């Protein structure tokens, strides 16, 4: 399966080998045909887009080294991360490079003025579901990058302050006799969380269990998700979250499909699950309710019911929900 | 499907709700039934078992707080982690794991004398028992990122272990960290996508080495996902990055934890597109299609190279491609 979910779709090739080619990276910087997107406290500069009279689309302001020229001269209140290459595979290495640039909020607002047109889109959510399919992935993969900068400015090891390399994906300690810098450890590359979301499936096959926080909009229940634990496995943390929140015993753990969630790291482990107990015990610290619900409830909410809802199409939660419709 | 690859299996219940129960954690500390397991520079204590005149199998020493008392009375310098409660007043075996310094580490090693530490991690953590594996990865995982982020990567001050150290929280008032839910708070997982790339006419694979691996060894394929990238993306991207062999489909296979500290290896089988290989040499020295018999050959008795061990999730997907085949 070639991974379809929103944030699974990129406009770029990665090319990290050209990461730790400082020569090229520096060339490329001040090249024109470079893209360059502007962040503002992981926000990015959004234009509107071509319509006539309809409703327009949200497109990313593709800035260019003319702009751009001014914010880099101040390098310690800035950074600036190399995304990849354009892809164009119909008709100087003619390599279309992209770039992403954090700035000070204090800066921001000052070319927010100038831009006019351009705005910065927030909150993450759900403001960032607007975007366009393949412009969502350069999107996921900044912000992910650039939250990652944000909170990880200092060494974990000894407490002294990081030095940005390998075109932002990368961070050296600069305190000599650090143990960081004996080998190689996980504090020196880019955090990615790893989450299972699980739609889990009732003894008897007519019904699935969805469930909800606190802070969750009123009357909007999803599936039930958590974070893999250290020395754990994909199948054995769903089977122990839907136990932990709900009470409810797991048995076949399957896999189905992959969802990035920039939210600032994470990567959504969508899996169809088979419950073995029917018996609920909302754990209220962890969940604050959760239910059984029929597949006349779930499809009249696909459709268009009723007392509850669920996520949007473009959250994994949906097309879980959709895949278990689908499979019976 | 219910993980079974090395360091899939544990003798324990994680059970999380008791982690933020104090008062719990505390009166099982004490309690003599209770487990410990001792830990130097991540290595565990362990004694050797019973099997007469063949191989002995190694276990873990373990430990009751008649022995570990002493060590406590200096909390600053130890490290202790709940890990779980056993499988079988609430009757239950609680589980603890304890790191200590390797100055009283070679003190306790005196006294022992049948326990010893299981160093080097490689390959000597794959000498455990199937179900005390596990144990060992959650432990490891977990004390190596205690001994690695002892500091706030927000503002750089120290940090206070909590939650019966699943959790770690920054001392400096004003630090954004403790404004909201963060990941610099929680413990490191590390994902990896490990891949089986099947020959576009299904009779070969493709297999490479580091500069580092042993000589004359050939394993998948391997690579970290990237940050905002998909599972099955990340195969497609490493396997053309080192090989340059272009992917097709890519199926998800197995799940296997790898404590070296924290790693989550996420097996899959993928099929090829592309038949040529243009080596990276930056990434991998060498990469080449392995006919099937080459590989029965070597998973059985053979040949000029070989294969990882059973206990490594690279073993099982090559396994695999010959069941399917
Ligand atoms: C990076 N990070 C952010 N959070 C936030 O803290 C909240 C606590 O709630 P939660 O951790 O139970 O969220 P869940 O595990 O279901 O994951 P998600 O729905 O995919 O996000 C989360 O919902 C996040 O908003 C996090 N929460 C936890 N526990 N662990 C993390 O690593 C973490
Ligand atoms: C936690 N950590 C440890 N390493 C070590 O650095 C080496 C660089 O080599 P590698 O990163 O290419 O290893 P690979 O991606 O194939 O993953 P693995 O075979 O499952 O480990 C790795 O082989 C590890 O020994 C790591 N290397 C990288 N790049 N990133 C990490 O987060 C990391």
């Amino acid at each position: 399966e070639e991974c379809e979910n929103y944030f699974s779709k990129t406009l770029l090739d990665r090319k990290s080998e050209k990461r730790n080619n400082s020569d090229w990276l520096l060339a490329k910087e001040s090249h024109p045909a470079t893209v360059f997107i502007l962040f503002s406290d992981l926000n990015p500069l959004v234009t509107l887009g071509k319509e006539s009279f309809q409703q327009p689309e949200v497109r990313l302001c593709q800035l260019n080294y003319t702009d751009i020229k001014d914010y880099l001269a101040q390098p310690e209140k800035i950074t600036l991360i190399f995304l990849g290459v354009e892809l164009e595979i119909k008709d100087e290495d003619g390599l279309v490079a992209w770039f992403a640039l954090g700035i000070d909020p204090i800066a921001a607002e000052e070319f927010k003025q100038r831009h006019e047109n351009c705005y910065f889109l927030h909150p993450p959510m759900p403001a960032l579901l607007q975007l366009k399919e393949k412009e969502a992935g350069v999107v996921a993969q900044a912000r992910s990058v650039l939250a990652w900068h944000s909170r990880y400015k200092f060494c974990p090891t000894c407490g002294n302050a990081t030095k940005i390399e390998e075109g932002g994906y990368k961070r050296l300690c600069l305190k000599e006799d650090c143990p960081s810098l004996n080998g190689v450890h996980n504090t020196s590359y880019p955090r990615v969380d790893p989450v299972v979301i699980m739609q889990v499936i009732h003894p008897d096959g007519t019904k699935c269990l969805l469930g909800r926080q606190k802070r969750f909009p009123p009357g909007m229940f999803t599936c039930l998700a958590g974070f893999i634990e250290p020395g754990e496995t994909i199948e054995d943390a769903v089977r122990r979250e839907v136990e932990e929140e709900s009470g409810v015993k797991v048995g076949h753990v399957q896999y189905v499909a992959c969802q990035p969630w920039p939210m600032p790291s994470s990567l959504m482990i969508g899996c169809l699950a088979l419950a073995v107990s029917t018996e609920i015990k909302v754990d209220k610290n962890e969940i604050e309710d959760a239910r059984w619900f029929t597949r006349e409830q779930v499809l009249d909410v696909l459709t268009k019911g009723q007392a509850f809802f669920v996520p949007p199409s473009r959250a994994i939660a949906h097309q879980l929900i959709k895949h278990w419709i689908r499979i019976n």
